[PDB]
């Protein structure tokens, strides 16, 4: 059915429930997706995003578990929007599970039709990692936001963020990660949020350190903590469209400026200048046209302030909330004089196949992750920023469900790491096999013109051949499970993306798959960006000896 | 350019700059429109009502002055949106100046197109009396506002406003008359104004009594003064769109609610919620589309509060700034649930041709006006209301620029007074010629479905043949200058209206023009309302012996 | 009352019904507007355009006639949308009648509101000359279309069209005038029309000389008639969007290309390529959206052919049917590479105040018009095109109602001719007074951004100050009747325009008014165009000694 009063947790240790580690792995990771410590609403099979599910319904979940438990190494289960629809003969070097969730023929790819199918029992929103069984809790968004701040810090500031501060807004579902990410990057931050209840939540969870009493107090604290070389996040109850222009007027100069207000939704996600929250919600019901106009006017003012910071040379960037387009429509003709965070910071990383390399210890032992943390530092010895992340993840990131880790590593190094992990399983240094996967947001695995593929230099934003080729190639290469999803992050109609996870069980046959998959997966991202004509990606392909017929011959 | 750091003042006494009194008169009244004691912002050519200007720019101003100085009595100057465009041969019994300001082919009659033309040097907003040179400071409207308050008192409060108070906003050139009008009607008043300089101006010219320190203070004063039976006006520095909703929330109940902010022009005349006046003016230059959106959204909130007051039983009306229209456009579907002041209170006066009839002493002598006050009482000896009006005017209305007088009289009496004043000029009782005019708000000179012709009994609100005929007839009859303006009062798209001024220079020739012009001008108003089937107007036409073919034969 | 089974004709000879010739003139011209020989549907007071009326209804007509009959020379009648609303004292040098028809406050200036008012007995569409009593039948449109073709000939072909041919389409209400106008101008013409019934009509009335059997036949006839120096009009039954592209393909070069299909109305007025008229009418009922697209697509093809002609040096012009706009919306990005006929040909004439000078013999005698024709020839002896037109008019243009004539005459000559006609009345050369007027389409008397003021060089298309000033100035100057109309030609919302008519009764007093009015009326046109910065207008202003303060000091 829809609701079940149960607690689900991944089996631990070395005892198998399934027939091998190739099938035990997806089984454990599915169950991990539903862990009370990991999942948002697992009693309704919700992993995250309110309706991002691990399985279509409880009958489907039961049958997936049943089927995985008896699946042979020469068989492949097909999961179709969270339903186990078929088992077919393949071989041990093919994936054990092939997953396609939420895919709709384009003309019908909208929430209205999704809802119609849902009513008929035909639907499940997979988000990214909800339906594809590789979600590891808040570490994803925390590490991800950390990467943006750290990369911006590498580009502008030589990786030296001590005594520097980030100015931003929004402490919501995604924005709440900003203060912690900044702190971990080594920066102070001032975080503007219009709902006190969201500040309270982020204070309670220690994502934000302190709340200032007012703007003057906020600035005193920032000046204090930066002078002392501390990395402390500060929350301020207020309105970014009021505070940012005031900071410009006062000549206050932050070291980075961004924003995570929900400016994509003027009716519901962006408080107009001068309004309480309060007035905003009340007026949204009675005069929605006026509210949208008030919010949009306020965004123009907000973006003018962001542009003013950039004119003073402050690294300034959009954090995917559509605020620049909103402002532009209001006559801020130069709204796009500051870039989106992906084109500015993430894409150059994607050009080198650097993306969010994610792994989990199937044993459940924290020590297995600590051992892999140490291995990563050993194999990548000269990279100080990676070492800092791994040092403070142990100190400041709590495991949720199965101990897991994310770090950003590129073409060449992904395979090096995966093979080392595999050798560690073989040697018994790791107590049980590990899985290596990622979010669906990687260099060669996503098409999303409003986000990850916005403003491709060749205008190819909407080309979705790439994630489809990525999934086909990872199937051919030997990933343990491969996923194709639609509409993760941005909703029905707006993205297509692929996932893969591979088990490292210490065998040489795994090593062969690992070598292929962990070369090919980032390799497709280098290819994709080289195809668009990015010099970094072309140079990376040549350095790594990638075979790109139209570039390398 | 539209800024010049100069003080403009009407020449005084009997020495002529122009060739005759027919040409000296418009020269002096143009300059009087720009007198620092008269105009809201004369260094930018702005007289009142948002950006109501006296001339298109300073080059145009200079050329108008130059041209009027050389104009012959058989010549007519054409003024086109504040620009002197042509001089043509007519005769001494035709107007010396013909003015057409702000007129746009209907499909293009909106603020967006006006602003485009303005940016090209092709436009000027005439308002009503700004572009047609018959503005006399806050006195021009003060009797109208007074008659409105008094009539509302008759309908709602048994003819007594003692112990009652008005809530309103806008202390600009015309809005500044509200506090004094309320006082003269016997009511206390709370008047919200966003610019300290405007409060200062009203304080300086004795139009408002005092300024409260905050809203709480204002409310205690209102409660005390009303309990004492006093009639004292109170200015409060703030934003009506913030204060009115707050007052609704607190359950505060004024005895009347209206508004006279410059809502007719969202870009220039109405301060958005949460904005300073400085931010408003700066942003109007850079992001005008956002500014209009913010102002209109704020008007929606403002009108919602006015509607809440009305639902609580508070007498509520639109005082002629088109605010209901602006709110309706933004989703306030019931914006017109409260009426305009004309259909509610003033129309029966228009039916008799009674309106904002006025005159000014070109000599600059206060004693010339006092002499006219005395003559009016002599000629209208039995009207207690009018005698008291004139007493209160002498006691409480400060002259601004050239001494002038507002005095609401209708068909029959306008010519009687006009002819008496001309005799006083001939006899030397008046030291120099006087000009007789009116606002364009008058019985026969305006079509405006959201103001002067709102809810006509025959549904003829939008018929604008009438003001055009009025201007043509005033030209045929021998007014000294005649105007046809678009958009005065209620903004672009919403009105068409005419103006007239006639000089009483003491001659027999002027007497003949005065006799017919001051009969015909209110005569067209009686005709217009008689056409619509108003019995008061029909009875008035018959009493005065008007020739109305479809009514009298 | 709406319908009256009567025949109305202007009184003839020298016997007065009214009190003077100043009031006899408008009376006769009103009745002439309803002559069975002149009016489209006079039993319902319709002069032209289906609903362009002389008076609002029969009661109004009766009262207008009765009032004019008793009107004194020092009195002025106000006509308000065809209704005699008031009579006021003026003087003998003011107009006897002031007319304002169809004027609506801009926000309500649309047909839906007009219709609402009409249903309440409050409305009348005056068109241009229907409500202002100066319509003289088909001579207006025939002469006007003639002037376009003649002016094009002057600009491109040294003022000779002999051996030349015009290619156009549309033989409708206005388009039907094309073949006759081309013939009179001295050119051959090929006229494409999709309805055989329309061709039949024009063949019967001799507007079109002959019908070709097919395109090849048409081309054989054109080659022959042009080679023989004949001016013969040829109709071709077909589709302009099929024929014009075929002519381009064949390498055929006409000497002028224009179009008067009803492209402004894709659903009803423009036959799609490959469709029969029956298919078009049938499909308009079942699939109107598809019909509109087929027609719009066909317009794109048609305009492509017109551009192909222009690229070859063929004088090509839009004849006010919106076709360029329609094609542009379909991806013909250079659709405005050919001009409208006004900007190209009529506007240069307007710059010199050259416009359609029209006059009528109140006597009813054809000899009166023939005498004035000869007088015009005498006073303008060196203009061969003028002489040709007047000779052409006598032989090819039939009088309708009162004998009347149109001539294009500019600043300086208009007054010269008017003073001369007046002297002929005085001397008894003319058997009775003549009226001098015009269409509302003259240099200083119309604002109409989609027609006569399209693409003003300064962007002032929509400025309607000008016709208003023209009306006011003609009232001041001494025209016999003056009119302000809205919506003529282009409909509610899209134009504002003025009329004037002046009687030449042979008196010295009329001469004084004629010298003024006939200088001032075209003078305002030169002024308007000089204001816009047209060198021709500025040069003309200086040559005629016009007093334009911002140009000449
Ligand atoms: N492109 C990406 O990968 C990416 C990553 C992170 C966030 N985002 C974007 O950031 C936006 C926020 O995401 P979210 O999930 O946190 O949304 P959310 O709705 O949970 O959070 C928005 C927060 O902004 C606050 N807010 C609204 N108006 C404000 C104002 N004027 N001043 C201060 N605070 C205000 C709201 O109270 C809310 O807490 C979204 O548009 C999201 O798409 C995009
Ligand atoms: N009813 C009538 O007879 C009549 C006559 C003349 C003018 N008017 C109309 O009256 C209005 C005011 O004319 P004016 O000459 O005073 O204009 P103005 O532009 O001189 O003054 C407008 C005033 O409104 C104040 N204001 C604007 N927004 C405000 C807000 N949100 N809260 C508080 N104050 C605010 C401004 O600071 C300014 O002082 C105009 O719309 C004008 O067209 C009506
Ligand atoms: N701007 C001006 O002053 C001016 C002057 C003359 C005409 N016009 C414009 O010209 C157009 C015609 O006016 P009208 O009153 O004659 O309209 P109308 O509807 O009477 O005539 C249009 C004619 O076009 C014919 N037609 C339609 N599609 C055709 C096609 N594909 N091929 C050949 N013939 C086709 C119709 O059969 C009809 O006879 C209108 O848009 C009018 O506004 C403007």
């Amino acid at each position: 059915n829809k609701y079940r009063d149960v607690e689900i947790r991944a089996p631990r240790g070395n005892k198998l429930t399934a027939k091998s580690w190739l099938t035990e792995a997806p089984l454990r990771m599915l169950m991990n997706n539903l862990d009370p410590q990991v999942a948002e609403n697992p009693k309704e099979l919700v992993v995250y995003g309110g309706i991002g599910r691990a399985a279509r319904n409880w009958e489907c979940y039961d049958k997936i578990v049943e089927t995985l438990t008896r699946l042979e190494d020469d068989e492949t289960l097909l999961v179709q929007s969270g339903k186990p629809v078929g088992v077919f003969k393949t071989h041990s070097n093919a994936p054990r599970v092939l997953i396609a969730n939420s895919n709709l023929v384009p003309h019908w790819a909208n929430w209205e039709h999704f809802n119609e199918l849902d009513a008929k029992g035909l639907a499940m929103y997979g988000q990214m990692t909800a339906g594809s069984w590789i979600y590891i809790g808040s570490q994803g968004i925390v590490q991800g936001t950390y990467e943006t701040f750290v990369e911006a810090g590498r580009q502008h500031y030589g990786g030296s963020l001590k005594g520097k501060w980030v100015l931003t807004a929004g402490l919501g579902g995604m924005g709440g990660a900003q203060p912690l990410a900044a702190t971990l990057a080594g920066a102070c931050s001032l975080n503007i949020e219009s709902q006190q209840s969201r500040i309270d939540f982020r204070l309670e969870t220690r994502y934000v350190d302190e709340q200032a009493t007012d703007l003057d107090d906020a600035l005193v604290r920032i000046a204090k903590y930066t002078a002392e070389g501390k990395a402390i996040s500060i929350a301020l109850h207020g309105n970014a469209a009021e505070i940012l222009p005031e900071l410009v007027k006062r000549g206050v100069r932050p070291d980075m400026v961004t924003d995570q207000t929900s400016a994509h939704d003027p009716l519901n996600g962006y408080l107009p200048i001068g309004w309480t929250w309060e007035q905003y919600r009340d007026r949204a019901q009675t005069i929605p046209a006026a509210v949208v106009k008030a919010a949009k006017a306020s965004m123009a003012v907000h973006v003018q302030a962001m542009l003013d910071f950039q004119k003073q040379g402050v690294p300034t960037f959009d954090y995917g909330n559509n605020i620049r387009q909103m402002a532009k429509e209001e006559g801020v003709a130069n709204a796009f004089d500051f870039p989106g965070f992906v084109p500015a910071y993430i894409r150059p990383l994607f050009c080198r196949g650097v993306g969010p390399f994610r792994w989990a210890a199937l044993s459940g032992e924290a020590e297995d992750i600590y051992k892999t943390d140490a291995k990563v530092k050993e194999l990548i010895p000269d990279d100080a920023h990676l070492h800092r992340w791994l040092d403070m993840a142990r100190e400041r990131i709590s495991f949720q469900g199965l101990p897991a880790r994310i770090c950003w590593v590129g073409l060449g190094l992904r395979a090096k790491l995966g093979l080392a992990f595999n050798e560690m399983v073989r040697s018994g240094e790791l107590s049980a096999p590990v899985v290596i996967g990622r979010d669906h947001l990687d260099s060669g695995s996503v098409s999303s013109p409003n986000r990850e593929t916005e403003a491709m230099r060749d205008g190819s934003d909407a080309v979705s051949d790439w994630p489809l080729l990525n999934a086909l190639l990872n199937t051919a290469g030997g990933a343990t499970w491969v996923s194709l999803h639609h509409g993760g992050g941005v909703g029905m109609g707006f993205s297509q993306h692929s996932g893969m996870v591979i088990v490292c069980d210490g065998t040489d046959e795994a090593a062969e798959r690992i070598a292929r998959v962990l070369t090919n997966d980032p390799g497709t991202g280098v290819m994709r960006h080289a195809d668009a004509g990015y010099d970094i990606a072309i140079d990376c392909a040549k350095e790594q000896g990638l075979d790109l017929p139209m570039i390398t011959g």
